[PDB]
């Protein structure tokens, strides 16, 4: 049972919009865009439609550190929902999508199964915290927040959220969970 | 002068065919595909014209290690030479090319200036060793070879090639140059 | 690249108790800090052998061996480099040699470790300690009365390093490492 | 997880002069081998304190501080754990304690280090040593008379680790680190 289930069902894809800050990731996420990033940032667009496709664009931006200086690094992704989405509703029982790399009209599938695992709604019915993950503990997982920092309490909840989702309790500390440096930026 | 120069001119693209093994890379090669890679390999397709335009396909494979085990990892790349190439000739003054990530009928540009900096021919007019790289020491650079491993004399020679080419001398040692593990493949 | 003390006229008496390691530079990982989580320092408070003053330090952490954690404990001695009359318990500048110690043996590690910056509170006890060398590249440690600190407090501590003469570009992720102070049962 | 010595009846007389470090597991880095290139152990050959067999080691490396390399130089003392008769020069197993030393001071670091494997050359000397604890995750070091070794030699040495009781999975990159022996004065 190293297999992780979604906690947060019934997600209004409409309020998957605006800026989130990478708080922390597992190792498997550094493999593509994360490596050597500081001040990592996801500007999710809003929900968009091409016929029966629900999808959100993501602008990824970081200060990538090349030791003898930092270059800004920008890339667009496209989260496409795997199941088609009826135009009467904006809500899905589970957010389960294919993340593509996007440049002009060309697109390349990176992962066929990315999930919102956990979402905290705040007073104004919006996303304060998001955990994105695959169906397995070793597949790329990202903790992002409406804010650059979260108090130790928040962080232990988000980590406990990963547990109840079914991450090995052993993979919830330093070597396997890496804090993104959000300091200057 | 700041810039990495091509040493190996008048290159017969016809013979950029077959497997080469990753010996060593700079840190910046890891930001994209090589992050946790053992046993890394590049199969070239040899020259392909689609008219006045010359290009080569690379199948990248590695045993990427997730700490709890290794999956295989397979991607395709497309080197499109920047100058056009006449149909009579199979040769170019310098190998200068844009590199694309490809998948099905999709291509995403990653870099407008990747070069063959140095190549070692044999009597049978074919590539023993290759160094690919950009114009600065901070763009990805790869040393690869006909052979899974190489004697120190050969490695000392390839690193020197990089010195002569204009690659900053203090960036030719460990933290900045990473030997690829080619044990057990 | 010379760093100077900010905090002068420091009362050594009240350098006792438990400080948690918040952040180190890469240099400090060379000796006892590599792969440490939950890193803690217990100070003895001022001890004298006549005009010679010193302080003892119980270093402890949970070292991560990727497949589990050993508790690792060591003792260090800070000997003040200048003598210290049996009148006062205050020094113009805390400047000391640090020793590894085990029973009555003691091996010198560094002849210049300083208290760069110290924050006192109403009861004249230390909220935060920055320990450092004379060069930015020598080992540097940020430790607190508290296991975690607010982005605010951390920014104040980094500002202090700046004014002490750490290169502003040495004060971000690759060269300043946050210690994992979570799940420390 | 339990390792047994393979090379028995070792002549400690001919544990002398200069070995170059080929490779290491993660655990050796924790003390001195961090950021070390060109790592080198000069053994003193067997010394006697009557009943006590012991060997000195001048450890030296080029330590990489990112912005330049200092020489790093330490002395160790290997005391054999069972007393050694002055008639014999040869132990059934080399099981010894390693101390850091500096002038007349010594501090125990590990009380159970073993020569697991010695390869004898025609002068009946050590071509190759493997040092190591009883446990796969204790510090292990593969060191050779030569700065490099042939893939065949490397595979033979890694094979010895398997026969001695290392998990097959801990014999590849993340856990076995090759030492950079490039650019070494
Ligand atoms: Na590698
Ligand atoms: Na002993
Ligand atoms: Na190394």
């Amino acid at each position: 049972d190293g297999v992780v289930h979604v906690l947060s069902k019934n997600i209004d894809v409409k309020n998957l919009q605006g800026t989130f800050y990478e708080i922390a990731t597992n190792a498997s996420d550094k493999i593509f865009p994360g490596l050597a990033c500081r001040c990592t940032k996801y500007e999710f667009s809003g929900l968009k439609r091409d016929g029966n496709l629900g999808y959100v664009l993501i602008n990824f931006s970081c200060a990538r550190n090349f030791i003898f200086g930092e270059k800004k690094s920008e890339m667009t992704f496209k989260l496409i929902l795997n199941k088609p989405l009826d135009e009467n509703t904006t809500t899905v029982e589970e957010f389960n999508a294919s993340i593509y790399l996007v440049q002009g009209n060309q697109q390349i599938l990176l992962n066929g199964n990315i999930n919102i695992i956990y979402a905290e709604l705040n007073e104004q019915n919006e996303f304060e915290h998001l955990i994105l993950g695959g169906q397995k503990s070793i597949e790329p997982m990202i903790i992002m927040s409406k804010y650059r920092t979260v108090l130790l309490d928040t962080y232990n909840k988000l980590i406990n959220s990963l547990y109840l989702a079914g991450y090995e309790p052993s993979l919830l500390t330093w070597p396997f969970i890496i804090q993104t440096d959000q300091t200057f930026c």
